Parts: structure tokens; sequence; C-alpha cells
DNA sequence: AAAGTTATCAGATAACCTGAAAAGTAG
DNA sequence: CTACTTTTCAGGTTATCTGATAACTTT
């Protein structure tokens, strides 16, 4: 009652996931039915279906209808990097410099990939940015949502997200003119000028924050 | 093969993920009673309760039985790993793209930060690449180890940690090739920032036209 | 809702009907037999086995127990909307995104062509509508005719076929006030009595761009 | 050979549908009661209930079951490829004029990379057969389909494909490209424009 | 305490799988 | 004859429904 007791849903997982690394149901073998896990665990259809997604999501098992479920990686390959907000020098310079290659290379694609509706998102976004130059406490979201728009303009369904993450880290006129420059570059459909003024927008930012 | 379709379950989590990434549901913020999300996203709670779990496993929300679902993150369990496979040579190509973008500045930021053993690794396998110009199966464990150098030469783990993972799951699912593998060695080892970015891009983009 | 990502069954035919129309299975040819077809697209026995019979009612090919299946045509028994399903909101939001652009031109032709016989029913049904913004259910029987006879004002029986079909399934589809609805309806008529192509093109578009905004609002309400 | 066990149901069913038994909006009995009302295999049903879907009497949610949506089927024909040409065909050409109008516009606000793929490749499959115009018809076939696809709308592109299934070059291409670059520029109203000139012209070429 | 969420059980119907037993025609 | 494909059975798991019940927090 008092503390978040592990409900069955989660409990059933750590039973099964153990076996994936305890060696029982080896890699590529077929997990049992659901009707059996119900019996094996005295739980119900509903609970089973839920727990299964715990394993698909942590990337240890997959499924197709009718076949059942295939195990993949005993560990569970749920692994990437980059935190957000906790300051620790030079390792910080290992990341911004990375996005410099990234923020520029993305806008270099939108120079061949922005359409009308893409600009319409970047439109009110920078329009929402210019409307709070005196209030920089609101334009965070849009400094993202504008930076965001360059990824949405990349039309790369994957690339988009990897960017989409990076920004969601924690943390006036000199800040905003580096922006509308890459717009008149993305507006133009200009390849390297978008790859530039973007890299330069972050170029100044990464040393301006090293001065913070 | 065909593109593996998407369940309601995971299309729900992805579109709710974005609804978290666009800060519509910020941290501390409870989430709509799923009974509304059924009506909103159109399904029945069967899939709701499932998609729910996909999150609480990728670590984006928690819920307490009684007190609704609460958001507390915008980062994922790890980052994001496309499963790729036969799913979309398109969404797969949505990476060869970026894996070369990275490899643009990657060869570059080595050319300004290339050590001895860096280039002395770039050469050790460069010899084992030469003789194995007639062992096109022994010379496999070389081409990556080659590109690895550039990445390890960056002295930037994030940058380096990132690409390995990309390269890694990429291969999950020599004459003109080695000449093309070569043109960057003169580029990295001669202080040329963009010429390293230049002939390296020439590499993978030929190989992609070698594959596509 | 969202994109009811299709059944492999129908995901298949909509590559095979396309493959047929790609001519790569030029008519009179025998399709690669079932054994092959699973592996080509990567599906099971009862998918092909099904997606086949979709072509045997769509009539694209005929099958003979032993010979196999021979493409006998590249066009079906007509074109068909193929939707109106519960939970097909992305499929439905793909419907309205056409009858619109249609009912924009289905005013332009009516703006360039007409009798009074068109403007007969036009003022007739709008009158049958104006006097009946009070029993919001009987007037549904007339939003047909106004929209219907607006197409009749175009004088193209194959246009008139198109709309009446699409219109058919939406009435079947949304198997669930009248003032701001009746206004926009008249707004088309004004640019069509005074006869104006590009003026009625918009005001018609606005009707659908407003009546569907009073449809994507009640579903999530 | 008589009618298949499969069809022996489809045209046994449409009766009880059109005989108001399985009235519209009612749930079709489950794919287990049918084999148990009929004495066939449950794996027969899947085809029968695949006929009635493409025959537009029903659709089904993967849990609720199957529900009829018509009592006969409103197929909605538009047959022929020639004869009675006069302007009856030109009225068809009048229709498609607006669809080619609306469609290209929708390519300009949401085209993608896979869009400019064959749209540039069918523009390239066409430009190299300008003096072999018995070959590029298959491309003027497909080049439309290409941008027709860029709608991402199943039905839009799709029911456009069927018309091109009813039966100089240095010019009609200049109209093919003016529309092309519009979506290639993302200008939607210019997309709806630079297209139909192509369509207004080949039909003016009714004179044939 | 009662209104309102999450979590779980009870009972069920459509997709999609795998393989063997019929029923046929192209060799 | 064998060998190739088509239509059927039988026996199977997954997705996704829809209803109630249970445990718990909110108000
Ligand atoms: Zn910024
Ligand atoms: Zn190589
Ligand atoms: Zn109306
Ligand atoms: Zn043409």
């Amino acid at each position: 009652m008092l503390s978040k007791s592990l409900t069955l849903t989660e409990q059933v997982a750590r039973q099964i996931a153990g076996d994936i690394a305890e060696g029982v149901h080896s890699v590529g073998a077929k997990l049992p039915p659901g009707r059996v896990l119900a019996e094996q665990y005295g739980v119900s259809a509903a609970v089973i279906r839920e727990a299964t997604e715990r394993l698909r999501a942590q990337g240890l098992i997959q499924s197709r209808q009718g076949s059942g479920s295939v195990v993949v990686s005993r560990t569970g390959a749920q692994g990437f990097q980059v935190s957000a907000g906790l300051d620790d020098r030079e390792q910080l310079a290992s990341v911004y410099e990375l996005r410099m290659e990234l923020e520029g290379g993305a806008a270099a694609l939108a120079a061949r990939r922005r359409n009308a509706t893409d600009l319409a998102a970047m439109a009110e976004a920078l329009a929402a940015l210019e409307a709070n130059l005196d209030h920089p406490e609101q334009g965070v979201e849009h400094d993202i949502a504008f930076h965001v728009a360059i990824a949405a303009a990349t039309h790369n369904r994957y690339y988009q997200d990897l960017l989409q993450y990076l920004n969601l880290q924690l943390r006036t006129a000199v800040v905003h003119q580096e922006h509308v420059a890459v717009y008149d570059a993305i507006l133009a459909g200009d390849p390297d000028r978008a790859r530039l003024a973007a890299t330069r927008h972050l170029q100044q930012a990464a040393s301006r924050l090293r001065l913070d």
C-alpha cells in the first residue's frame, strides 16, 4: 500500500528477463505462448500483453503475429549516451562541437528539403521567437521549436529524433541574428550557406557559453 | 521484404513521445485519463495500457494506481535505435546519409586532432588492407577499424561513442575501394580540415552508389 | 484517430494491383505462383490466399486450380473509395481532403455552366433548408440535393457520378448549429447566381473547410 | 467447375444482406459461427470475408468483428477507353483537369525525398525518349503516378491511376517540368497552376 | 464518504502463422 | 507416371476488442 509495490505487470517481466540472461530461453528461441505464461504465473491475459511490451521496448525481444516472440539480446541493448544539464567541462566541449557537425549538416539537407508547410512551422516559430526578444524566459521552447523545425525539415524520419533528443537538454539580439540568417539560407534552398550560418550560430554559442 | 507494419501500440507511444518532446506534457504534469486517450487517439484501453508500459520501460513517465500518469523526462531509455532490417531501405538510407554527415566533420576534427598511434593505427591496418586486396573476406575486419581510427582519433568519446553504435547496428541487418579509402589519409595527415571531410564523403557516397 | 496501417492481405494486393498496372505482369500473363509470392513480399500462406481473392472480386486476375492465376485486366469493376471504417480517421481525413478540391472545381464548372434548372433546385433546397434550421435532421435530406444539384449545375454526368458515390459513403460513414452552416451554403450560391468561377471555388472550399472543422471537433469532444 | 466453397458463401451472403437479414450496421456473425453454420473451414471464411471487403459490403475492426456497410455494393462504374469520343472523353478530360490541379498542389506542401526520387527519375526516363514517343507513354503513364503518389493520399493517387488505364514531346515536357519545379520549389498554388497548362494543352491537342 | 484513476480479471473476435491432406492441371 | 500449382481441412498464437472487477487516490 504505502510504497509503490511492484505490480504484477512489472514483476512478471523481471522473472522472464532473468531467463533471457539466466540462459533458459536462449537467443533466437521461441518464448512460450501467452496462455502458458498466464498459467505459469497465475496472472491474466491483460497483464501478459503489457509485460511483453516491457521486453519489446527494452529491446530484448521482438514479435510477429502468429509466430510468437523471438529473443534478441540477453543484456538488452537499451544503450546510447548524452545526459542533459549536469555541467562538467571539456566533456561539454566533446558534445557541442558534435552538434556543430550536426546542426549544420541538418540545415544543409533542408536546403533541398523544406516545403511550404515546413516553413509554416518555422514561420510562427521564429515569429514566436521575435515576439519575446525582451522576454528570453519564454523563447526557450521556440529556440528549440525553431531549431526543431530544421530537423523536421530534414525529412529524415530517423535523423530528426536524434536531434529531437539532443536539444531537450537543460541549460539577445546577438543570439537571434545567427538564426534568421540560416532561415534566409533554408528559405533560399542554399546548400552550404545553411551548413555555414548554422555551424557559425553554434560556433559563437559554444565559446559564448564557455564564457559563462 | 515488406516494411514491418506498426501496431496501434507503438504508433501511440511514438506520437505521445512527440507530444512529450513538444513539451505539451511537461514534467510533474499528470497525463490525461487513458479513457480520454482512447477517445483522443482512437482505440480501446487494451492498447492504452500497453502503450503506457512501452513508456514506463523506456523511462518517460511513471504512474501511481489511483493518481493518474505523471511525466518525468524527455530523454529516452538510451537514445533511439532503429530496428532497420527489411523495414525501410528508405529509413535505412535515412542513416547512410547522416553516417556520412558525421563522417564529414569526423575526418575533419581528426585532421586537427590526429595523434601518432591514431595515424599509426590508420597505417597498421592500411598494410593489412594492401595484402588482403586478394582476401576480400579476411579484409573485412579492417574497413571499420580504419574508420574507427578517425573516430578514436577525435579524442571525443560522445562523438566516438555515437558513431560506433551507428556503424555497429548498421552491419547488423578493393582496388578502387582502397584508393578511395586512401585519399583521406593524405587529407587527415596533412592538416587539411575540409579535404579530410572531402575525400571521406567521396568514400561512403561511392560505396552507397556501389550498393544502391 | 490515425493511420490504420493496412493488412498485409490488402498491403499485398495494393502492390500486386500496382504491379499489374505497372504492366510488369502484362495482361494474359501468369502471376508468379503462390509459393514464390510469399517470399517475394515476405508473408504467410493465409495472406496471399486472401489477397488473391481480393483480386478475384476486384477481377484483376482469374485463377484455375492447376494453371494458377492469369491477369485478365488492368482495371477493376469501377473505382471505389474503400473506407468509411470505424477508426479510419486518417483514412477518412484522406477522404475529405479530396471531395473538397473536387467541390472546388465542382463549383467552377457550375460557375461557368448552368440553366435556371440548377438555380431552381439551388434556391429550392436552400429554401427547404432555410425554413428548416429548426428540426436539425430532416434538413439532412436537403444538404444532399443542394450539394447534389450543385454538381448538376456542371453538366458532366461523370462528375455527377463521382460526387454521388463519395457522398454516399460519408452519409454511411459518420453514422453518429444549422445557422452558420446554412450561411456558407448560400455563400457558394451568391458567387454562382452572379456567376463567378474563382469566387465560388473558395466559398465552396470554405464550406468543407468549416463543416469538417465541426467534425474533427465533435469526435474529440 | 462450379462455384468455389468460398464464393458459395459470398453470393450466399449478399442475399441475406440484401434480404435485410444481415441488415446494415449489424455485426456480421463471427468467423467461427459461420463455419459452424455452414460446415466449412474457418480458413475458408477469410477469403469470403476478403471478397465482401473489396466488394464494399463490410469492413472490420480487429476485435469487434465485421459490420456490413451496404446491402448491394455501390461499385460505381466509369468504363471504356474509346468510342463516342466527340467531347464525352473531353468531359473526362475536363474532370481530370482539376484533379491534376489539386494533386500537384498537395505535392508542393508535403513532398519528400522518395517523392523527388522517381519524379526526377521518371522525368529522366522521359527526357531520353523524346524522339521515341511510342515509349514515353508508359512514362507519361508513370510520371503522373509519381507526383500522384506525392499526395501520400492512398485514394487520391490510386483512383488517379485507374484513369491512365484508359487508352510533340519537346513541348508537352516543358509543361511536365514547369509543374515539376513548382513542387520542387514547394509553391502550392504555382503547383496547382504550372500543371494544368499541360492538361489544358494536350486536350486542346480534342482536335486530334 | 464519494467521484474518478489506474491496474486486473473474464470473455471474446479478427489478422496472421505453420503444415498436412485434397484437388486439381502442365511435365 | 512424377512434379507443379491451386483449393481445403485441422490445430495455433498474436494482436486488438469490450465488459467488469478490484485496489487506490483523488476530491
Ligand atoms: Zn539557440
Ligand atoms: Zn570497403
Ligand atoms: Zn454542406
Ligand atoms: Zn502527360
